[PDB]
């Protein structure tokens, strides 16, 4: 009668905030909703990802899969991580909801993934689009040089270009990068007047930010556009009020202004998390658990992901974020994209929503 879920995440390491989160979110979605469905109990079986790491992902699925008997596998951060598991899911006959990875062809690797989180193309459009309405006419692309790093450059410069803005510079910084400040004298060299980044939300994206400030690039003038990624909240206070000003495109924002995320955000506190901790991957976590609720009343808690799949395409309801929906064609999660700045707000640092770019697809694989 339990129904266990594999939950694969950065639980430990420089990465734990964000498998923490998936914890968080899954926790806030039982405080509301129960662990009973379908007359099951259902249980989340928690592993610990690490780092970017195919193969140690690889054997976390199928130890969940054969030693726990789980009937769904979810969370994945990194990119090569979900990717590893990808070609198992369907033999095994077990769905994988995607809570983070965030490269477009993801969801063409089996047909049993759905992703509840984001794809870079999709944040990444609008980036190109403010990029242009905020009069940028030459960027400096710096992407850190792996799946999603790649989808970011590639749908920016096909974007902004087709605006008739100029891409000067493109940087892939490999993931292992510290030191940011020899990309900042190539940014300052290269004359642009902003910059386009992506890095995965961590360490890096911390240290970009702090080199992008410590070498005078945002008092020069030259604006930073990244994805949200960039920017998440936990970071916000170790960047301090220099990082006021800051644009980026995000999916969600612990600050949208919403009731649905308003509740969300006590469900949170009420499962034991903390406000400041509360990070993307939570609202991906919260939806990610809808998404096996359903399948698993769907399936009569019984183990059939074709049935199960079917019942999650075209679903459609508000989440946290805003009103969402999963496309069947790609599997992926249709949702609003947000331009945001970060700004401080009754004495905190927030990423204030500004517009609202509605029901964007995976603009990765929507024109294929
Ligand atoms: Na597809």
């Amino acid at each position: 009668d339990t129904i266990k879920v594999g939950v694969i995440g950065t639980m430990s390491g420089p990465y734990a905030l964000f498998g923490k989160n998936y914890k968080m979110g899954i926790d806030a979605w039982v405080a509301e909703h129960g662990n009973k469905v379908a007359g099951h109990t259902v249980e989340f079986v928690y592993r610990d990802e690490v780092s970017p790491n195919p193969a140690q992902s690889k054997a976390l699925a199928q130890e969940l899969i054969v030693k726990e008997k789980v009937q769904y596998l979810a969370g994945l951060y990194f990119t090569p991580n979900a990717m590893a598991v990808a070609p198992l899911l369907q033999e095994a006959k077990v769905p994988m909801v995607v809570m983070n990875a965030a490269t477009s062809s993801i969801t063409e690797k089996s047909p049993y993934i759905v992703r509840t989180s984001f794809t870079m193309f999709q944040n990444t459009v609008p980036a190109a689009k403010v990029a242009k309405q905020k009069g940028a006419t030459k960027v400096a692309i710096a992407v850190s040089d792996y799946g999603p790093g790649i989808d970011a450059e590639t749908a920016f410069k096909k974007t902004f270009e087709a605006e008739g803005g100029k891409v000067v510079e493109a940087v892939r910084m490999p993931l292992s990068t510290t030191d940011f400040g020899p990309i900042m004298q190539r940014i300052k060299n290269s004359g642009a007047d902003m910059i386009f980044t992506f890095l995965p939300a961590g360490p890096p994206t911390l240290g970009f930010v702090k080199a992008y400030i410590d070498n005078g690039l945002k008092a020069g003038g030259v604006k930073l556009m990244s994805t949200g990624d960039v920017v998440t909240e936990p970071d916000l206070p170790n960047i301090g009020e220099a990082g006021l000003g800051i644009l980026s495109t995000y999916h969600y924002a612990v600050s949208h202004d919403s009731p649905e995320n308003k509740a969300f955000l006590a469900l949170l506190q009420k499962g034991g998390a903390k406000l400041d901790e509360v990070t993307m991957t939570s609202v991906a976590a919260y939806d990610g658990a809808r998404l096996i609720y359903k399948m698993i009343e769907a399936t009569s808690g019984k183990s059939d992901p074709d049935k199960a799949i079917a019942a999650v395409k075209g679903m459609k309801w508000v989440s946290p974020r805003g009103e969402v929906s999963i496309d069947p064609e790609t599997r992926h999660i249709t949702q609003n994209v947000y331009l945001r700045e970060v700004e401080k707000v009754d004495g905190k640092l927030i990423n204030r929503e500004l517009e609202t770019f509605k029901a964007q697809p995976d603009w990765g694989l929507a024109k294929q």
